[PDB]
């Protein structure tokens, strides 16, 4: 009934290059993260991961699976099923699906079986297809303002109960059976080898791994930049996921001369695919972050750094003023370079194995 | 919470020609049969089945798996595991194991998935290796007077509870985890796709299949044979399994002249491998039947017809007197032929598909 440690990996794929884009992963990952954080889990929550990235993530999660620890692996995205095998489809995989570009569940399972963990939860919320392993395999992605998936809708309600994981997983499967969409088709399949009364609400009693997590989720301190013209800018930061950071720009001081100005953030490194057409927005929802206008200050300009695991070099970006007073007809610009270092998951380079 | 019908198939392999003989199947099958009979299940309980027999049994069980019925399939014997596949080993299979001679679990499963049954329980007690399918896969055969297997030891206690099958299967897995032999190794693995509150204790509310079961388990009426010398013999019958019948011979009348006699049963058809060295025993335990001396009359001679599914032709056997009085020095014999018809499972010929 006790855990040596509690570590979880959460993968959500929402933006496919060559397959249909998915809406549910973002909320399910965010919501399940904070819920496991409540259960004292050192969670890594990653969005829109490629083949090589996914592979590196899992291997790194598997390394933490020492004797008596509690592992949780949640994947929400596209799935594939060929010759009784199932695969987790990454964002880079081309259409049609091919196994060489995907992650075989059966293999992940084979590696998990070679473990001495007191509990290991393998959750899959797939679309369009003793180690004490508790395998939960859902097949429904037909999901307020924001979309929550059918599996998570029920998983969240029961996740905080002090009952055996298999008992909750069985109740969530029946809960789905009461719902109209999930009664028609049997989306949930459970596979257990759990010999003891192990729950997700179980205390821990080696805390060096807690310090390694803190190091992996360090957000840059709020910075202020003074410009030649006099205007002083505020640079704020917020964490959304392990690989997703929101950047905000506000104006602290404006002299009576300046009638219109706003600091824009640009020239982010090439490795992260951020298109200027989706940055420096009016509200943070426009990006769009799970983070709502209320938890971030109003009158700012927002930019979301979606892919941080691609940060090979220290974060360097330029900020522009774009200030014009009605007296003069032409718009003027002044710019300066900022170094934010290696934020969040970017600290540990995703490269390589 | 209701069943269209409740049908179960129980296979136990206890006497291997080319692999180690097993002791537990006999009690587990007998004990689980009567327990499911209590739960209003039309059970067929078969012992020591070959390749072709096993294959025919399963197919015939699968044909009963119509919409909303409750199926239960219990196999206790040797198992085999090659390339992630598991196999049920029949009695005729040679050593080493070969798949062509065995029954792939994965295939049985594939066929079960093509069903509309309200519940389908697949139990396996293997050694030395929506359809609402509840797959229970045990791997421990290191089992009063008679041996009861580790899985059954706990399965029987919980089998009569009005709780969801998956909940009981989870409790039996934990019960095993409390036991010393079953805590060391994780023998039980559960796989469920059960979306609704379906239990083995569930009422039925099409009863033509009940009449077909009765027909399949008709035992021959107790017969008496009068001999030329005067001595009258009693021929009794008892059912042990669907394919296993106990035959008993007693003496009703003996004139004052006869000082020693006993009716021996012989010349049973060749298809059933009964060796005279194991027939006409002092007590029924000597055969040995699960049936104890107390439920059958004392002072009889017992013969067990182990394999009845091999009965292609009406049961014909000869009975001999073997009577000698101390006055005369030589032992005399008189014999007559008896037709018992097609008893128990022998009524429906196991041949062929
Ligand atoms: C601490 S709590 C925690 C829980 C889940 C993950 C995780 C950390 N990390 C950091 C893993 C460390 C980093 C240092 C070397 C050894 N590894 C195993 C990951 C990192 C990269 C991809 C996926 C994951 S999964
Ligand atoms: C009635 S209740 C019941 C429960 C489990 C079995 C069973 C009957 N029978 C008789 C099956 C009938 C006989 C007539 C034709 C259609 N079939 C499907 C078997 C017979 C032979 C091998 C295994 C089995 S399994």
């Amino acid at each position: 009934m006790l855990a040596k440690d509690k570590v979880a990996l959460l993968i959500g794929n929402m933006n496919y290059r060559e397959h249909p884009k998915l809406k549910a992963p973002l909320v399910d990952v965010y919501e399940l993260t904070n819920l496991l954080r409540q259960l004292d889990f050192k969670v890594v929550s990653l969005l829109d991961l490629t083949e090589y990235e996914m592979r590196n993530a899992v291997d790194e999660f598997l390394l933490l699976l020492d004797k008596g620890v509690y592992g949780l692996l949640y994947y929400a995205g596209h799935g594939y099923e060929n010759f009784g095998n199932s695969f987790m489809v990454p964002v880079d995989a081309p259409n049609p699906y091919r196994s060489e570009n995907c992650l075989c569940v059966q293999n992940i399972l084979k590696l998990m079986q070679e473990k001495e963990t007191g509990l290991n939860v393998f959750l899959l919320d797939m679309c369009r297809k003793t180690a004490n392993i508790v395998f939960g395999y859902a097949t429904c992605q037909g999901a307020s303002g924001l979309a929550n998936g059918i599996f998570m809708k029920f998983l969240k309600d029961r996740l905080l109960e002090d009952k055996k994981i298999t008992v909750l997983l069985d109740e969530v499967a029946e809960d789905m059976g009461k719902c109209h969409l999930t009664k028609g088709k049997q989306a949930l399949e459970i596979r257990s080898s759990l010999s003891e009364k192990r729950a997700l609400t179980d205390p821990i009693q080696s805390l060096v791994r807690n310090l390694q997590w803190a190091k992996a989720h360090e957000l840059p301190e709020s910075m202020c930049l003074k410009f030649d013209c006099g205007v002083q800018i505020q640079l704020g930061f917020a964490a959304e996921f392990s690989n997703v950071m929101i950047i905000y720009t506000s104006i602290v001081y404006k002299p009576p001369e300046i009638i219109m100005c706003d600091a824009y953030v640009t020239d982010f490194p090439l490795d992260l695919d951020i298109d200027p057409k989706d940055a420096n927005k009016g509200t943070p929802e426009e990006t769009g972050s799970y983070l709502v206008s209320k938890d971030l200050p109003k009158h700012c300009l927002y930019t979301r750094l979606s892919s941080l695991q691609k940060l090979k070099e220290h974060l360097v970006f330029t900020v522009c003023l774009s200030y014009q007073y009605s007296g003069l007809e032409d718009t003027v610009e002044d710019k300066q370079e900022v170094n934010v270092g290696k934020p969040l998951i970017a600290k540990l380079d995703m490269h390589r194995h």
